[PDB]
């Protein structure tokens, strides 16, 4: 098995407050955390916003949603999105409140941001195993100062927020990643950690993982191929294990906006399609020295199916009845 079968299910607990509940493989309702833990999902990951003006997912939502995650048996991974809302790469709006005209004064907010949030979860007694510093930025976060016209100023952001988890209190020191799209280009990735590291405002030493996201229907170049040789590539040039922390498989896609890559355009769209290409994805993960797991995103968001694809259904839960598909078991033992 891969060392980490997770889930993102940042969208829980505001979807309880909405009435919606879920049922397991045996038709009985239960909390989606035991639901999945029991299906071999050993580990949620969930998304952090700074000062957003509802509250979602906020420092207090997710440590409400932690507690859960911990009292199921489950490693948790903090995805900052060092933002106030939807971090992505057209999407970096530094949190309100914070710098946009002083790189010095940003660093020092986002340092006591880390730090601070780390110091927290050991306060309430949770314990961190991954925090990624920023959602998706190979475009760069924190805009403008951390534009890509400034690798210098993003590599030197991502040093402030590394320190800040070092130095927080927490018994054991979180595993440090750093997160890009496209984890099928190798071009694309290898591009963004040579310009950054040779600024020398990142350190190789300054964090742990590298993070990717993996998408079938945003780009027909995303082959299976492709991302077998980014990961390998990654990992001997950098020395550092790799995991892919957001993809998602259609159950329904009638109207794709892309063509799908050469070989996944034999993968239906179904459940036993969703495992299929969890098994074909698990396996070059599996495969890549050190390559330590999968997270599935967001799974069971009820009234999101598209999940922001031109595809349908991107869930591993039927929103007819809110049960988990057995998708959910194939994840679980990847
Ligand atoms: C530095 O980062 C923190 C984290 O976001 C900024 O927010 C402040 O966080 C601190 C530490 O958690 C809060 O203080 C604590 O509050 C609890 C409950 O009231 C109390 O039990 C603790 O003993 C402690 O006082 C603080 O209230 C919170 N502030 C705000 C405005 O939300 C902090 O402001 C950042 N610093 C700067 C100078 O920007
Ligand atoms: O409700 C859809 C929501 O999707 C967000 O993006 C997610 C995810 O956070 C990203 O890291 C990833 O690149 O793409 C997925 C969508 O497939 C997006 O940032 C929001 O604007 C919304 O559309
Ligand atoms: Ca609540
Ligand atoms: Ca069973
Ligand atoms: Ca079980
Ligand atoms: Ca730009």
């Amino acid at each position: 098995a891969l060392t980490y079968r997770g889930a993102d299910i940042s969208s829980l607990l505001l979807l309880e407050d909405e009435g919606y509940s879920y049922k397991n493989l045996n038709g009985q309702t239960q909390a989606l955390e035991t639901i999945l833990a029991d299906a071999g999902i050993n580990s949620i990951r969930q998304r952090v916003w700074v000062n957003p003006s509802d509250g979602s997912y906020d420092l207090d939502y997710n440590l409400e949603l932690a507690k859960r995650v911990k009292a199921a048996g489950m490693s948790l991974y903090l995805d900052l999105h060092l933002s106030d809302t939807w971090a992505d790469p057209s999407d970096q709006t530094t949190p309100s409140g914070w710098s946009t005209t002083d790189l010095g004064t940003l660093k020092w907010q986002l340092y006591n941001y880390t730090l601070e949030v780390c110091n927290t979860f050991a306060e309430n007694d949770i314990d961190i195993e991954i925090i990624s510093i920023g959602n998706e930025i190979r475009a760069g976060l924190l805009w403008p100062l951390g534009e890509t016209s400034s690798y210098s100023n993003i590599g030197a952001l991502l040093h402030s927020g590394a320190w800040g988890v070092k130095d927080s209190n927490l018994a054991t020191t979180p595993k440090i990643m750093i997160h890009l799209d496209d984890g099928w280009s190798w071009d694309q990735q290898n591009y963004f950690y040579e310009t950054v590291l040779a600024t020398g405002e990142l350190l190789s030493t300054d964090f742990d993982y590298f993070g990717v996201s993996y998408y079938p229907f945003y780009s027909a170049s995303a082959t299976l191929a492709s991302l077998k040789t980014s990961l390998a590539n990654l990992q001997s040039t950098y020395d550092k294990p790799v995991v892919v922390v957001e993809t998602n498989w259609p159950v329904s896609c009638p109207n794709p906006a892309y063509a799908f890559p050469s070989d996944l355009s034999s993968i239906p769209f179904s459940v036993a399609g969703q495992q299929e290409f969890l098994e074909k994805l698990a396996a070059v993960v599996e495969a890549t020295t050190d390559g330590l797991g999968v997270y599935y995103w967001e799974p069971a968001w009820i009234g999101n199916a598209g999940l922001g694809s031109s595809c349908a259904d991107n869930l591993m839960v039927d929103y007819t009845t809110d049960e988990v598909y057995e998708s959910i078991e194939t994840l679980g033992e990847l």
